[PDB]
């Protein structure tokens, strides 16, 4: 067992191994609290996240296990992975807190887009990285489901990592988001059978914003969001309308004054046409015809970066736990096993 030390930061107390020094708070939320620290063992600057109320409910307990399982599995340059995980608990009985450690990423895509107007080269590189990470995530039968600028970490070298790839249709009001500018329309329609391309829709929205400096669809509610979307891409054709089982949703859409698809060249005026072509393949209303991450990587917009030999897929990921209905103490025990069995990556 390593030697731990205690300290209080803001209103959050922290108990971590001595290897981590100079903890300074970076921010907190529904997820947990995060501190930047210096890892004396590796010489790296790391981010240390203390989970918030990990075993409050079966929802938190299962989510704590899920995040740990996800982070332990993700080994890819464009996806956050685990440098370390620890608890000050000496045994299961006193197991109450989980701390996760990863490489420190000093900014997110919001800081980047707001503080400066990115060049086309930057847009290509950043979007390239997101897609390369999504290709990997998606290959493990994982859907991010909430991609947005504040979920994309970026460092001073313009290297990018996807974070938060750990929620589902939950019965809690913590972390509730009012309207989501980056969400696929099928999600705004509460479709229960969406596919991995919901993430591609988000990339499209993010990419648009990096090119124009404006949120593409700043809707105030789910319906306002959907109307802004249909204004750009036009109202659904016969083929897509036929895929809507929800009688009320289908009928509402059909009762809207019908709208044509806008010419993307007029909307994203001044943008690299290759960029506009890709945007158009990403922002397809029918998810069945939306481009995949793997296909997008091979789009001519990324010719400067695309390398099939260096766009890997993930090892098989066991999500069978997702269907389990267990007691809080069972999820806690499983999580504890995962902490104790963690093998750090080679330096
Ligand atoms: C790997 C990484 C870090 C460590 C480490 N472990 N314990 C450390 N001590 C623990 C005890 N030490 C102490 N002990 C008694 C009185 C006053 N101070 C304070 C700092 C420092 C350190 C430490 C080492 C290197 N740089 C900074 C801190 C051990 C292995
Ligand atoms: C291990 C250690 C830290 C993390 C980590 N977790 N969450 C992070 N974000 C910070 C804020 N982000 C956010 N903020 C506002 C709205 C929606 N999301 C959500 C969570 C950043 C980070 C983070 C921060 C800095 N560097 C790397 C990762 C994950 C695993
Ligand atoms: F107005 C819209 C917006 C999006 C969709 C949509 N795109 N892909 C799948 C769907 C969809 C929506 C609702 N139910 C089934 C499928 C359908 C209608
Ligand atoms: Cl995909
Ligand atoms: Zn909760």
């Amino acid at each position: 067992r390593p030697t731990f030390y205690r300290q209080e930061l803001n209103k959050t107390i922290w108990e971590v191994p001595e290897r981590y020094q100079n903890l300074s708070p970076v921010g907190s939320g529904a997820y947990g609290s995060v501190c930047a620290a210096f890892d004396t063992k590796t010489g790296l600057r790391v981010a240390v996240k203390k989970l918030s109320r990990p075993f409050q409910s079966i929802i938190h307990a299962k989510r704590t296990y899920r995040e740990l399982r996800l982070l332990k599995h993700m080994k890819h340059e464009n996806v956050i992975g685990l440098l370390d995980v620890f608890t000050p608990a000496r045994s299961l009985e006193e197991f109450n807190d989980v701390y996760l450690v990863t490489h420190l990423m000093g900014a997110d895509l919001n800081n980047i887009v707001k503080c400066q107007k990115l060049t086309d080269d930057h847009v290509q590189f950043l979007i390239y990285q997101i897609l390369r990470g999504l290709k990997y995530i998606h290959s493990a039968d994982i859907i991010h489901r909430d991609l947005k600028p504040s979920n994309l970490a970026v460092n001073e070298d313009c290297e990018l990592k996807i974070l938060d790839f750990a929620r589902h249709t939950d019965d809690e009001m913590t972390g509730y988001v009012a309207t989501r500018w980056y969400r696929a329309p099928e999600i705004m329609l509460n479709w229960m059978h969406y596919n991995q391309t919901v993430d591609i829709w988000s990339v499209g929205c993010i990419m648009a914003e990096l090119l124009t400096g404006r949120t593409l669809f700043p809707g105030t509610d789910h319906i306002d969001q959907l109307k802004l979307i249909l204004r750009l891409v036009g109202t659904p054709g016969a083929e897509l309308l036929k895929k809507i089982s929800s009688e009320s949703a289908r009928n509402y859409i059909q009762s809207l004054t019908q709208m044509p698809k806008m010419n993307f060249a007029n909307v994203f005026i001044g943008a690299n046409p290759l960029a506009v072509d890709l945007l158009e393949k990403m922002l397809v209303l029918d998810s069945d015809k939306r481009i995949t991450a793997a296909q997008a990587l091979a789009h001519a917009y990324f010719a400067q970066y695309h390398d099939p030999d260096d766009e890997p897929v993930a090892d098989p990921y066991d999500q069978s736990f997702e269907s389990r209905d267990l007691l809080i103490d069972e999820w806690k025990s499983l999580t504890y096993d995962e902490v104790i069995s963690f093998v750090p990556p080679p330096l």
